[PDB]
């Protein structure tokens, strides 16, 4: 109990970040206090709350959180954080309406005594921010912002840094954002992760790693990027003898290391673990929930591959239902909630729970992965909620960077997924050893520039069907979407798309290859789009439903508009 206090409860100071701010922007209150509590991360010991009310009478109950300021530096090849001042408590709020808000601070400690502040008034003006990310009511395949504009996630996993810590995100994130990226995913466990909250304990959370997560979230805010926070990873509950980067023997949950659990199976039902997990969820909502740059709360990375001694489908299902309900109940902004599985088809008993707002796929497959992606996307339409291909790569023991230094595998997957009806791009692994050093960001820029000017929420897009190729020299295949105004096609050469040794196509391509007939009413306008340079190649007006295919090396995109 490093941070215990044993004084009579009193507020000693309140600092307010700003008295005027914009819609969806951060309003931060700092609270200095003394009190009686053993653990500032446990609301049964000390419960700080901010109670906000807009001019329409809507109320927001915002939990407060314990905070330590740090100043970062780089010591050669590792980040080092120097503490600045004593720790204290914070409230982080974000207004969804404009106008006036009234708020006050309340504190209760373990003695039952409660203290409170004076009522304060702040004023909120309109801003440019689009709001929080939600499921689209117009098309359940897709996400939207509160203002109604679509959110199509384009990006990659960026789940942890090297020892350089936040200094790596200073490099990766601007490159991603300047190349059309608006999405990444970070890990808050296991204990070795950059942002691990349960580093040494499951009862108290790591203030240094929480500060690093603040830093990265703030960088996302400046760059208009949106983050999935993955709370726990399967390694935590996987025994050494089971392989696959196991971590049970080292995890703070295990009794050997101070935690409540004798074996990982007990995670789902142990009363003490459940209590502390809810405290962690409260801490995460308190510290990060304000942010519209939090796209989603993800409970687990690949919960299906915890130890087989520990995976009890009915227990894991109930825990997800209960935790989703709890998290929603305490999150004033109701961020999206999800979970993930290593098994590519997922676990229907869990994926179908209403409390999980969207479903995911992880897939590492080397052969015919285009067809596998399409099949999984078609299959998961049964859930009638969005689908994110949250992890993707070859099944090559991590050798993607040697097999495919030009990123053709990523290229194929991002085009396939977007134009098959997934909510956004397939999300690559290997951000640090592949995407960045091989400078693969240009693939995302080309795709973003192709899709960004179409409102996917309103096109009534369906996976393409009723097509017929007429091509003699080659084997060309298509992944497509057909909507009420646009048809989007990705064509690929089946004999070239899965070979990765040749240099990036430098198109100079005038010849006719063949045609593809679609079930459309002319007249139409046809745009041919170079998927590597990210530019229009040619434009052609047509009076029939038969699209010439111009010459291309590997793959080519086509945008058709019903006129
Ligand atoms: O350096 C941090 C950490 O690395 C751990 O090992 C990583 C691997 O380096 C690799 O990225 C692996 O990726 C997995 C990941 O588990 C994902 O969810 C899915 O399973 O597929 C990808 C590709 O296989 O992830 C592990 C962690 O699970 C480990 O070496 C730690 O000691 C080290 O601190």
């Amino acid at each position: 109990s490093r941070y215990k206090d044993n004084r009579p409860l009193n507020i000693l100071g309140i600092d307010i970040s700003k008295m005027e701010l914009g819609r969806y922007n951060l309003f931060e209150v700092s609270i200095f206090l003394q009190g009686s509590y053993l653990n500032p991360f446990d609301p049964q010991e000390i419960d700080v709350e901010g109670i906000f009310e807009d001019q329409y009478g809507n109320q927001y109950r915002v939990p407060g959180f314990f905070y330590q300021e740090y100043k970062r530096e780089l010591k050669n090849d590792y980040e080092y954080l120097v503490p600045v001042g004593d720790p204290y408590f914070k409230i982080r709020f974000s207004p969804i309406n404009i106008g006036s808000y009234k708020f006050f601070i309340k504190v209760k400690d373990k003695t039952g005594r409660e203290v409170s502040s004076d009522k304060y008034t702040i004023y909120v003006k309109e801003s440019e921010k689009p709001g929080y990310i939600r499921v689209s009511e117009k098309n359940w395949r897709y996400f939207k912002f509160d203002n109604g504009r679509q959110f199509l996630p384009i990006g990659a996993n960026i789940c942890w840094a090297t020892s350089k810590g936040t200094y790596d995100y200073d490099v990766w994130l601007p490159k991603c954002a300047e190349n059309g990226g608006n999405y990444f995913r970070v890990w808050l466990g296991p204990s070795w992760a950059t942002f691990a909250l349960e580093r040494e304990s499951v009862k108290e959370y790591d203030l240094k790693n929480a500060w690093k997560l603040d830093y990265v979230l703030n960088l996302a805010e400046k760059l208009n990027m949106y983050i999935m926070f993955c709370f726990d990873s399967y390694n935590e509950l996987r025994y050494q003898k089971e392989g696959a980067y196991p971590y049970w023997e080292h995890t703070p949950h295990y009794e050997k290391n101070g935690g409540p659990l004798k074996e990982p199976k007990d995670f789902w039902t142990n009363n003490e673990m459940i209590k502390y997990y809810k405290n962690k969820l409260r801490y995460i909502v308190a510290r990060y929930g304000y942010s519209t740059n939090v796209f989603a709360w993800e409970f687990w990375n690949q919960v299906d591959i915890i130890s087989p001694t520990a995976f009890v489908i009915g227990e894991v299902k109930k825990w997800h239902e209960d935790m989703a309900k709890y998290l929603n109940s305490i999150d004033p902004w109701k961020h999206l909630i999800t979970t993930s599985f290593a098994f590519s088809p997922g676990k229907p008993e869990i994926d179908s729970i209403s409390g999980l707002n969207f479903v995911q796929t992880h897939i590492y497959k080397s052969n015919r992965y285009i067809d596998a992606l399409l099949s999984l996307i078609a299959y998961k339409e049964k859930y009638r909620k969005p689908h994110l291909v949250g992890e993707f790569g070859l099944d090559a023991g991590g050798n993607d960077l040697w097999v495919d230094p030009n990123g053709y595998v990523i290229h194929n997957a991002i085009w396939t997924t977007i134009l098959s009806g997934a909510s956004g791009t397939a999300m690559s692994w290997w951000w640090d050893n592949h995407i960045h050093p091989n400078n693969l960001y240009f693939h995302y820029r080309a795709l973003a520039d192709f899709v960004k000017d179409i409102n996917f929420l309103e096109e009534k897009f369906e996976r393409l069907t009723n097509y017929k190729f007429n091509v003699y020299n080659r084997e060309i295949k298509v992944i497509g979407l057909q909507g009420k105004k646009y048809i989007l096609l990705w064509l690929y050469n089946a004999k070239e798309a899965y070979q990765y040794k040749k240099d990036i196509p430098n198109m100079d391509s005038s010849k006719f290859l063949g045609s593809i007939e679609l079930l459309i009413k002319p007249p139409i306008k046809v745009i041919y789009y170079d998927t590597y340079r990210g530019e229009k190649i040619k434009e052609l007006d047509l009076d029939k439903n038969v699209i010439p295919i111009i010459e291309f090396e590997r793959d080519l995109a086509i945008k058709i508009e019903l006129l």
